[PDB]
């Protein structure tokens, strides 16, 4: 196999016979191949639309198909077979509908030669084999291999932000096309400064795409506002719900109110204890636990039911029982475990089997005890910009550092928590995904009684963080938004931490850091130009990163 997506790839180069996060070489050959079909439908769909006859039929296939190959997303051999086979049909279609236009509006049958992706086809006995000649390792040239798969790497983060989006309602047609654009760009030779164009358009992407979701959360639920949430127990079997979506909570919390069974958050939805639409019912605990590679232990602990809304599920160990409690939707799978169906247009998912089993689950085992602060997103914070400009203005804070980002296991993370313990005590931490959870546990105190910690929510909430630093631009009539006392130190793991930092890079940041390594898809060549444009950095020491950091450097 060879994969590389992700910041825990083995040795920093790839991993290529078994991944370190537990993908087996027959799953990643085929997420290949789903990857490869992909191509093949958008081929056909840009030419489509090159002639003036677009056709959006196949919009939320594109979402769901590079979602499900996302780091820890869908585990469920037989859910990529299947996926598979319709793009297949898919692109067929799509395939008729372009020849018969083409001859329409030329007078001729189409003849020149296309990509094998837009011709291949077989039956399910077929795919594992074809699969291993269709993957990364095909484009031989280093440079071009590391800005293809960047795009591509970049486009599925947005992709899963706009399919959150599409859930709730909310579309921008400019959004599906460039899936398409950018995936048919793949298939074609390009010059370099042709490809760095399209990771520049991807990240000016990224920005409407987090934008469009930010509206839809918050249009339907409410502005996140100050909510101090409960990290212990209570004496009723409860629901876990992991993951990012929020319309399933929704129907979640709806589902279970009066039936004597509690719901508590983990992971990336700890900031559904933020909305003002989720925070009027009184079985909704709080939050259970801490980051997403800490789940087997935690989900054993939690005693009843756990529903995975999106990624990351973690596989079991041989000593974990709860595969007979573990239940997957949306783009997420796992062999064995229970599937909760898509709704119906304007209808609900059905839960009822989840409230029916936790009834006969003991209540959570305790891990811990407290309380933590949260929901400062762009509507409360700039609520409460008065004082923290005039904090500001006084010294009493003198830099702010954004800690946002995406969590993972590896030891060198510490980093993060040493970091922000030994920040100086007038400074105030920034902070959005799963990242937090590194520091967001300590006790740091506060500066006038603003915390030294503010959470603005998912990973996709790092679009709040912008909105904040756009303004804070304005108020103090400065050019260049570097010129900000504002300092990046931003964790990665998966591929909607790419995203989040291709927006960066388009709204013109230039000097993070980023860690705790540096992504293994960027060739030297590749590197070097992003270096020289945008002056990115790896981590350093604690001590001499925090000097810089106080420094503006
Ligand atoms: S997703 Fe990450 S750990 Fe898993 S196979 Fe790919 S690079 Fe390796």
């Amino acid at each position: 196999m060879f994969c590389f997506q992700c910041q825990e790839t083995a040795k920093n180069t790839g991993c290529t016979v078994k991944g370190m996060c537990g993908k087996p070489e027959e799953t990643a050959n085929l997420q290949d191949l789903l990857i490869f079909v992909l191509r093949g439908i958008a081929i056909y769909g840009e030419k489509l639309k090159e002639l003036g006859q677009p056709d959006r039929s196949n919009d939320d296939f594109v979402l769901q198909g590079l979602f499900a190959t996302i780091t820890n997303a869908n585990w469920d051999d037989a859910r990529f077979e299947a996926m598979i086979s319709e793009g297949l049909a898919r692109r067929d279609k799509l395939r008729n509908a372009f020849l018969a236009v083409y001859k329409a509006k030329n007078g001729k049958d189409f003849s020149e030669p296309l990509p094998e992706a837009a011709t291949w086809t077989g039956d399910s006995t077929a795919f594992a084999e074809k699969a291993k000649s269709v993957g990364i390792l095909a484009t031989e040239n280093e440079d071009v291999r590391s800005l293809r798969e960047l795009l591509i790497i970049g486009l599925k983060g947005v992709a899963a932000y706009a399919e959150h989006a599409a859930v709730l309602g909310f579309r921008k047609t400019e959004i599906d096309e460039f899936m398409l654009e950018a995936l048919a760009s793949t298939t074609k030779d390009l010059s370099v400064d042709e490809m760095v164009a399209l990771v520049m358009k991807g990240r000016r992407m990224a920005v409407t795409t987090m934008a469009l979701l930010d509206e839809a959360n918050t249009t339907t639920y409410g502005n996140p506002e100050i909510t101090q949430v409960n990290i212990g127990v209570g004496k009723n079997p409860g629901i876990l719900i992991s993951g990012h979506d929020l319309k399933d909570m929704a129907e979640l919390l709806k589902q279970t109110e009066g039936t004597g069974v509690d719901v508590y958050t983990h992971g990336e939805m700890l900031p559904a204890n933020y909305y003002p639409a989720f925070k009027k019912y009184p079985h909704f605990v709080g939050n259970y636990g801490g980051s997403w590679w800490q789940q087997n232990p935690e989900f054993e602990s939690f005693n009843g039911p756990i529903l995975l809304t999106t990624n990351c599920l973690v596989p079991l160990k041989k000593e974990n029982t709860y595969l007979d409690r573990l239940y997957t939707t949306g783009v997420v799978g796992y062999e064995g475990a229970k599937h909760i169906a898509d709704r119906p247009a304007g209808g609900a998912k059905d839960f009822s089997a989840l409230i029916a089993q936790a009834k006969k689950c003991p209540p959570p085992v305790e891990i811990e005890t407290g309380s933590i602060v949260g929901g400062f997103a762009h509507h409360q914070v700039l609520a409460l910009a008065d004082k923290v400009v005039e904090a500001v203005k006084s010294g009493a804070i003198k830099r702010f550092v954004v800690m946002a980002g995406c969590d993972g296991r590896q030891k060198s993370r510490s980093y993060y928590t040493e970091v922000a313990e030994n920040l100086p005590k007038d400074t105030v931490i920034l902070t959005a995904g799963c990242a937090k959870y590194r520091y967001n546990k300590l006790n740091l105190g506060d500066i006038g009684g603003i915390p030294r910690v503010l959470d603005a929510g998912q990973c996709n909430d790092s679009y709040s963080l912008a909105v904040i630093a756009l303004k804070l631009k304005e108020v103090f009539g400065l050019d260049d938004i570097n010129d900000l006392p504002v300092s990046y130190d931003i964790a990665w793991y998966e591929q909607k931490a790419v995203a989040v930092l291709l927006a960066l890079l388009f709204l013109g940041v230039k000097g993070i850091r980023l860690g705790p390594t540096l992504p293994a898809f960027l060739s030297p060549n590749v590197a070097k130009v992003l270096v020289e444009n945008f002056n990115i950095k790896p981590i350093g020491t604690v001590q001499d990163d925090i000097a810089a950091m106080m420094a503006g450097k």
